[PDB]
This record gives C-alpha cells, structure tokens and sequence, in this order.
C-alpha cells in the first residue's frame, strides 16, 4: 500500500496561498506544466547525446494534452526523463523551500502569481484549477510510481501498477467543479497557443 508524507512547512505554505488568493488569470497553470515537461525532455535529450541507449524506453519526445470531460480530468503526459521516487518526494525535483522564499518576498512586494515559474515552482499552479493532482512517472533505472495530493498539507506515494509507460510523467488534473472550461477544445488551443508556442516539442491536443 500507500505511504504518506508531510509537505515541508514552506510548500504547504505556498499551496494555501495558491488555493486561497483571489486571483483571476488561473490559465497560466498550463503554461507551467508544459514548461516543466519541456524541461524534462530536454534532460533526456542531453542524456542521450552521450549514451544513446537511454532512449531505449520509447525514443520519441513530445507532450500530449488529454482532456476528459467525463472524469473531469485534464492530463499532461510527456516522454521526458521522469522522476525517481527520491525525486518525487523532493517536491518533484524542485528547489521549493529555497524557491518559495524568493517567491513570497517577490509576492508581498509588488508582483503577481504569474511569475511562479521564475522561482522553480510552477508545478503547484496546478492547484489554481485542480482539486486533486495525480502524478505518474517512470524513469529508466527505477520503476513506476504514483504521487498524489489534494493539498491539506500531505501527499501519497504508492508504487503504481496500472499503466506501464516506459518513460516520462503524467500529470492528472482532477479539476474543480467550476473550472470545466479547461477540458474545452477551443480554450486549451487558445491557451497552448498564447503561452507555449515556442516550446521546442510537438504538443498534441487529444480530442474526445
Ligand atoms: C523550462 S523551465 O521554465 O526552465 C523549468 C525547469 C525546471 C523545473 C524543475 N523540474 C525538475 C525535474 N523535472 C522533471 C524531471 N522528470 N520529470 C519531471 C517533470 C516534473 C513535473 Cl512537476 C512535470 O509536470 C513534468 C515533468 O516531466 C522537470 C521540472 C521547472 C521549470
């Protein structure tokens, strides 16, 4: 079964500011998770320049956007390097304490939540729109895991035995009842187009 972990003080701290703040431009969250995957594929590509059998676990590199109007999920899947268990636990490979500090000195002092990726913690903008995030990751040398949180200042990590994926990371947004517009064809295209045009990797928008 299913170990539970506390979010460090500062990361729990952040999250509640995200959940709680009145802030209207919630759409940046997709910019942020895109930029993250974009960062992970970069890492496996560099990694393959020296050892070309790292790409043994699926050799094409892309971001898929999969809306599901039925389960209220939107899922942003990539074939990037992936996280090991160790990573997942470390705020999903982010600097977080370090990062959040900078963020809030920049926050309380004239600058909005949209600059959150400039501090290395874009992931959490997920909670602008999601009431529960599930994160699926496989990385070559480890096995596959599921990280999950609905905030509340904790998170699960199970080793997951649903889908094999060879490599990369699946971020499932189980979206808030009133944010169903992010399952919309029109809206996701608008957003992926105005905020992630020059992401150097093919972004496929799935249709339903
Ligand atoms: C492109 S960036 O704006 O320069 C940037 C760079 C690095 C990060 C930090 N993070 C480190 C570990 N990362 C990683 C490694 N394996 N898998 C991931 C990964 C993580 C998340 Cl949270 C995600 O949504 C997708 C991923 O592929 C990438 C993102 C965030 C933004």
């Amino acid at each position: 079964e299913v170990e539970t972990f506390a979010f460090q003080a500062e990361i729990a701290q952040l999250m509640s500011l995200i959940i709680n703040t009145f802030y209207s431009n919630k759409e940046i969250f997709l910019r942020e998770l895109i930029s993250n995957s974009s960062d992970a594929l970069d890492k496996i590509r560099y990694e393959t320049l020296t050892d070309p059998s790292k790409l043994d676990s699926g050799k094409e590199l892309h971001i898929n956007l999969i809306p599901n109007k039925q389960d209220r999920t939107l899922t942003i899947v990539d074939t990037g390097i992936g996280m090991t268990k160790a990573d997942l636990i470390n705020n999903l490979g982010t600097i977080a304490k370090s990062g959040t500090k900078a963020f809030m000195e920049a926050l309380q002092a004239g600058a909005d939540i949209s600059m959150i990726g400039q501090f290395g913690v874009g992931f959490y903008s997920a909670y602008l729109v999601a009431e529960k995030v599930t994160v699926i990751t496989k990385h070559n040398d480890d096995e596959q895991y599921a990280w999950e949180s609905s905030a509340g200042g904790s998170f699960t990590v199970r080793t997951d035995t649903g889908e094999p994926m060879g490599r990369g990371t699946k971020v499932i947004l189980h979206l808030k009842e009133d944010q169903t517009e992010y399952l919309e064809e029109r809206r996701i295209k608008e957003i992926v187009k105005k905020h992630s045009q020059f992401i150097g990797y093919p972004i496929t928008l799935f249709v339903e």
